[PDB]
Parts: C-alpha cells; structure tokens; sequence
C-alpha cells in the first residue's frame, strides 16, 4: 500500500486544461497509489469538498485527477494523504507543487 | 495469502458511481488480496448475499468491488474476512469505512 | 517513477511535421515517463517556456511531445529532467539528440 | 524500450502497394517499437535517406512503414536498429526479409 | 507477436461472397495477428501463390482475407503460420476449418 | 477472442423490420464478437441453416444479424456459440431473449 504521487499544478496551461476538458480555471490535483483499485477511495475523499470536480478515476493504473481553487485541491490532497496514512496504513510521499 | 484491503464506501459520489456504472444508490465494498486469483473466491462469498451486485472481479491484480445497501456490503466484507482467515488461512486486515 | 525518454529531434522532416500537424518549423521534444499520468506535469513544465507549442499529452501511455526553436525544446526537456529528478524523486535517462 | 519488428518486403504485390498507396515500385520497410511514441524518431532516421518515402507513422501503436529501392530500405532499417540500440538503449530484434 | 486466427471457410455462402465482393467461387482464408501492421507481411506470403486473390488487408486491426481454391488457401495459411513462427518468432494458433 | 452478444428478438416490431428491410415475419439473431473480422465466420455458421436470411455482416465492428423462424435463429446462435467456444477457443456470453 503506497501513495507514490500526491501533486498539485497551481497554474496549468491551455493544453493541460484542453487535455482534461475543464473550464480553464483553477489548480489540478494528481494522485498515484497502489493497489490501483484504491483510486476509487482517494477520489471519494477528494470529491467530499464539493467545489472539487473529479476529472478522471483510473482503477486499473491507480490514478486520480480533479480541478478547483488551489486551496480546495491542497486540502483534498492533504485529506487523502492523512486518511490513507493513518486509517488504511499506506506509506505516503510528501505533497508537491508545480 | 494476504487480504490487504476490505473497505466500504458508505456514501459514494456521482463520479465514483459513474466510474463503476451503478444505479447511484448504496455503498461500495472494495477488496484486495494475494494471491490475485482468489478474487474469484472473494467475489463468490460477496455475491452469496443476493442484493449485492458484483461491479468487477480482476483475477490478475486481485481486486473485487460490489454495490448494495451499506448493511449488505459490511456483512459481505465481514463474511469474506471470516472465511479467508479461518478456512483458507489468510492474514486479514481490519474492515475500514469512508 | 521513471523518465525512460527525454529526446529532441533537431531537424524533423515533412512526414514527421505532417504527422504532428505543426508549422514545418523547429525541433520536436519527445518524453516518456511512468506513472503515465505525470505526462500532465511534464507538459506543464515544457509549456512554461511560452514559445514551446504542446503537440499532444497522452496520460494513458505517459507520452508528451512539443515543438519550437531547438534551444527552447532543450531547456524544456532539461527543466523536466531536473524537476522530476530533484523534486518528484524520478530516475531520469540522459537527454538524446537526432 | 523494445524494437519487436524491423522487417523489409523486397518484392511486394499489387494489393500491398494499393493498400499503402505507393508507385508499385520498390521494397517496403516495416518497424514496430515500444514505447509507441518513438515511431516519430524511427521515421526521422528512415526519412534521412532522401529516396525513402514515409508511408505512415502511427505514434499510438508504435508503427512505421516506408518505400524505396531495396538497398535504401535495408540501410534505413539498419540505421534505426543501430541508433536505438547504441544511443537510446533499446533491445532490438534482428532484421528480417520476405 | 501473436497470430490469434488462421482460419479457412471451405464452402462460403452468397451473403459471405457478396459481403467481400468475390466471384462466388472458392474458399476464404481469414488471419488475425498482433502487432496489427504485420497484416501487410501476412498478405504478401498469402499473395505469393498467384491464384490467391487478396480481399482486404487492414493494418490498423491486424486482419487479412483472401479467396481461391480450398487447397491454395490452406497452403497460404500454412506458409504464413510457418514463416511467422520460425522466422519472425510469433506464437501461432492451429489452422481451423468451417 | 470474445463473443460479447448472441441475442434473439423473438417478436420484433414494424420499425425494427423496416430498419433491416425483411418480410415482417420471424425472429432476429444479433451477434457481436472480437476480433471484428470473425463476423464473416459467424455469418457462415448462421447461414448454414438455409431458412435463416443474413441481414448484414459488418467485419469492421464485428456484427452479424439474420432473420427466420424463432427456432432456426436459436439453433444458429447456439451453433455459433458452440463452435467459437470449442473450436476457435472464444470466451462466449450466454444466449439472451427479448
């Protein structure tokens, strides 16, 4: 049980927005974890902050992405890292910004 | 022989339901175990409570997911943990809620 | 976390330009990394040099391509390799030219 | 990083030419490699011998095809295998003739 | 590298002939292989027996079909299976009749 | 190699008949399989019961449809499922009625 990425893109670009198909507004939170199925649980905690929009949940690769105000995304990532670490006994990586 | 996840999502969201393709009603039980093939045996015990709906069984990764009323999912997970522990001699993780 | 390709094509040809659909001017930077989703983060750093044009970002295969003056592409690739190595703790391959 | 095919068809037929849409003259060099995006780099090296004509470059499947005199195609395939092996650290298959 | 189908239809029907657009005479050899591009190489070996007529070559799906006397089609399929197995190092399925 | 649909419509309607262009008499057998080209082989086995009429064979999508008495259509579907499973080593879905 590992979270290998819990990243936030503060200021994405047109090509990054167009790729995900979002409103060209806000940060993007990216998460990678193993086992791959737990992307469904991570997506749930990220989606609990109602202003966060789930971009895609891939249960095969273990990937989650979501958009919203920089602050909401950081809280969502922080919440995912905190729960998975303390409750689900995952070994989490530190949060990263670009 | 390990069950590394036996998790229930009590109140999933639109994006989580849409991802699995269910009726946007009920909890979701998630299970990870090794060896990976025994996802077929776990799915059988989860599917024995006839109101539980099997979402996907992955025998390559060792992943099972299923929907239904919060109570049915908990019983299904509890039954899987109890059988695999006592009968199949697995080392099980405690049941988790989100 | 691996960057397996960080390549620059200094002098591409008509068929290579026509394939990507660019202005038949400049070098092409090609990047492959795992996990595949981090193509979104690599594309962001490549797109930060405003004269670089993002050709395609594939989050499923982990592939990024972008065009612009040979010098801009090298800096973009160099920046991607430097950040992913130092910040995101990736194991990067050396930059390559054709 | 693998080149799984680097094949030359010395004497193709009407149906093979008509399928690719070439001048019904010369051999056809076929290349398959992973990652799939590096078909763009292989196409560049094949297209460097100016008498070779690029038929199609598929960056999604990792496929390159090109026509020209039997000798030009062999050199192009030989060059691709040599560069990818020595420079890009690919594990190449032997060249094949039909 | 896999040949998943190498099938012969000994006695096709009006609707099968009309679908392919052939002279309503002879067997039909059907071939599926991965990678998909090698349908071009399979078509070449099938077309080497000059009485065989190439129906379609799909390089995207990896599909080849061709008509002619039952004996010519069997030899063409047998030749494809033998070459791809021994030379191109494919894992071939047994030849099938309907 | 998968048969994903092997369905029979016992009592179709005017709009369904008019859509296919049949004599407004009998059931309709619908089949979906991958690879898509094997629709030609499925159509052959369905067309072997001479009272069955082939509606369309799509080798690109992998789709077959045919009309005739409810009993003939069931036998044709049953025969397709049995052959593809036992001979061609397909993983077949159960037959369905509407």
């Amino acid at each position: 049980k590992q979270i290998t990425l819990a990243h936030v893109i503060a200021a994405p670009i047109e090509a990054v927005y167009e790729c995900l198909g979002v409103d060209h507004e806000g940060a993007i939170g990216v998460v990678s974890l193993t086992p791959n199925e737990t992307a469904i649980i991570a997506a749930d905690i990220a989606g609990a902050a109602a202003n966060i929009d789930i971009c895609f949940v891939d249960r095969f690769t273990g990937s989650v992405m979501f958009s919203g105000d920089i602050q909401s995304v950081e809280t969502s990532l922080e919440d995912i890292l905190e729960y998975f670490k303390n409750s689900l006994g995952f070994s989490t990586v530190p949060l990263t910004k670009s």
